[PDB]
């Protein structure tokens, strides 16, 4: 039935998801009102909608996040295992200890987003903007850089 919840969630225009977010107090979370429905989001706001307040680092992994507008999003500790970020713009973002692991961010945009302590295993950066890696290593501004990664 929970998987009920989330598909109506997701069926709600950004500012319909916003107001049900604020009655769930899931309202650190505004990017959730941007998310397209699809297989792969609606079991992502499952895990948000079940035991809602009982996950407090944002877990994205699998998500569907492509080609979304997430300037200036917070996900410190994130999860973004497997997640789909192609083409997205994450300027400014608080990527701090976020997961990118089997992630796909070709073409996503990172610009002065803050990484430090991210994880990059086989993830997809071709063309990805990092602009400065900010709070990356330098073995990781190497190794990103050589896998299509552009700096500024």
């Amino acid at each position: 039935d929970i998987r009920s919840q989330s598909i109506h969630f997701l069926e709600q225009s950004p500012s319909e998801r916003l107001q049900i977010l604020q009655e769930l107090g899931l309202g650190r979370f505004k990017f959730l009102s941007k998310i397209r429905l699809n297989d792969s989001n609606v079991d992502c706001v499952i895990r948000f909608f079940q035991n809602p307040g009982q996950m407090k680092f944002p877990n994205l992994s699998g998500a569907d996040l492509s080609e979304l507008n997430l300037d200036e999003v917070s996900l410190i500790r994130g999860n973004l295992s497997e997640a789909n970020l192609q083409g997205s713009s994450l300027l400014n973002a608080d990527l701090i200890f976020v997961n990118f692991t089997k992630a796909d961010l070709r073409k996503a945009d990172l610009r002065g987003a803050t990484l430090n302590g991210t994880v990059w295993l086989d993830t997809l950066v071709d063309e990805c903007q990092l602009g400065i890696g900010n709070g990356l290593t330098k073995q990781q501004r190497k190794d990103l850089q050589l896998r299509g990664a552009e700096f500024n």
